[PDB]
């Protein structure tokens, strides 16, 4: 029952978004074929001018009803389309339709999200593999921070993994949130750094749920008492130290993603044995 | 301590927003002179090319820190700038600065917000006057609904009043929210219609607080029990009937703003005696 009045949109903005729009001249959506946790996502195929096919995921934004939301949707499209880094999920385009919800078009990620990948017992990542995934996320966050983009929901579940095992950073979650975000409601690159530390912990435990024994409403006190996620069984000491610095109570004292890439890269090189080479 | 990196913004969007941007070649902000409830708002003066001055209000968006928020701010600017109706507050422009928070520039409204105006005992609006204010708001909402814009926070406090006593619709509030908004979290033009009915009630009581004896967390049950705001002492029966229809439990059965303008206009014409002629 979604019929959006596209004539109601502003002309200057529609002009700005043209370079992001893709349509039925290029994209086949398979509305009968679902990609099963990230909303309503369909299999799609994107053709260039000679008819070459690219497998994509096509997400239907079924909440977007009004022209404010559609205008915000267009803006998010313009922003994301500019980003170009091998560790940040690409936006292939968006669809602005007069019938049906707006669509977002992403490259197909063969191995799904990182959390489900590492939890799957049939996969056998080494400690080096898991640290490597962490380093890839750091590089993507370094790029995004360089663009002044604040992630706000960084977590293993929001990182994707392609057929070459390249981690693509993509996309309430109190157990990932910085202390200051929990109380002042505000998010920064420094709070993304805190979430990154929790993501590293997720990696080293192969997707264990963090703080299993603390209620979500008792997390602020736990953290103020100076308590932190315990060092995972497979996590080496130098990596656990990096995690602890990511959870510094003073956001200003946390390392930058640039600092993290450098440190983690040094740790990764001392490790040997990999089953998932990038 | 606000230093936003404007080079980080997208080129196509910056091009789209140019027609909304105003700068130091036209605008004098009096940062030492405050307009005292709507955030940080300063007196400003806007000059055209021959040096003619227009009194404005200049609001400093001190929350806007990151490029996502700035991009969303630009989009809101583009949308609002298109709106042109005598009962909707105009956007004179926005300021995108490399130092200091983004600014929004609005025409100065001599008589402030409608709620404070009607509560001020030194003003003497008649029943016709109050209904007239209500009709003006309805006309503004009719325009906005025609543009597919959903208000979400319609209330007497968010309507402004200029020197000619023209009401300008401008800008959590559970006692104004539709039943369905309270439970499904979603907002529509039909939920704006519900808030409009509460605004009419505010008008007819000269800014009394609604549902004085019900806690904000008991409002959903109160409404589900079929209870409604009582008919104000000065509210005529036909207007109270309009209010009741605005609070129909079925959003689809509520009148349109177009229907409201027509009905309220008929009621207003049967009234005589005014101190605030539009
Ligand atoms: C094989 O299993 C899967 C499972 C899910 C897959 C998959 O899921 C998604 C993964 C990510 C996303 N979307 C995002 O990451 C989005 C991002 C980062 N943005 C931008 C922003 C963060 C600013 O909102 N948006 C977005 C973009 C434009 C308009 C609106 C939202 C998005 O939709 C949407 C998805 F459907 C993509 C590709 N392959 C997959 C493969
Ligand atoms: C004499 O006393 C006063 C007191 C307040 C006054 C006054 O207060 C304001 C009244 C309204 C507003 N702002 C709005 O109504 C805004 C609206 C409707 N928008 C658009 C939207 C609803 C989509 O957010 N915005 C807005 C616009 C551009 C960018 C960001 C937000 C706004 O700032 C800002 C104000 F400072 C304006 C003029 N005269 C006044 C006079």
């Amino acid at each position: 029952t979604v019929h959006i009045d596209l004539s109601a949109l502003n002309p200057e903005l529609v002009q700005a978004v043209q370079h992001v729009v893709i349509g039925p001249s290029s994209l086949i959506v398979h509305f009968n074929e679902v990609i099963g946790h990230f909303g309503c996502v369909y299999h799609g195929t994107l053709l260039d001018n000679d008819g070459k096919k690219i497998h994509c995921a096509v997400k239907s934004l079924n909440r977007i009803t009004d022209i404010g939301e559609v205008s915000q949707f267009l803006t998010e499209g313009i922003i994301m389309k500019d980003f170009s880094h091998p560790n940040v999920l690409s936006l292939l385009g968006i669809c602005l339709r007069s019938e049906g919800s707006p669509l977002v078009v992403l490259p197909y990620m063969k191995h799904g999200d990182l959390r489900n990948f590492i939890r799957n017992e049939t996969h056998n990542p080494t400690v080096k593999d898991l640290i490597g995934f962490g380093l890839q996320v750091a590089k993507g966050m370094k790029y995004l921070a360089s663009k002044k983009f604040v992630h706000r929901d960084l977590a293993a579940r929001n990182c994707m993994l392609d057929e070459k095992f390249t981690v693509k950073v993509a996309d309430l979650p109190v157990k990932w949130m910085a202390l200051e975000s929990l109380q002042t409601q505000k998010f920064t690159t420094k709070s993304d750094v805190w979430s990154f530390g929790v993501l590293l912990w997720e990696l080293m435990t192969r997707g264990a749920p963090p703080y299993p024994d603390v209620n979500t409403f008792d997390i602020t006190v736990y953290l103020l008492q100076g308590r932190r996620l315990l060092q995972p069984e497979y996590c080496p000491d130098p990596l656990y130290e990096v995690m602890l610095k990511c959870w510094h109570p003073k956001a200003e004292m946390r390392p930058s993603f640039s600092e993290l890439v450098s440190r983690i890269s040094a740790i990764f090189s001392t490790f040997i044995g990999e089953h998932y080479v990038h």
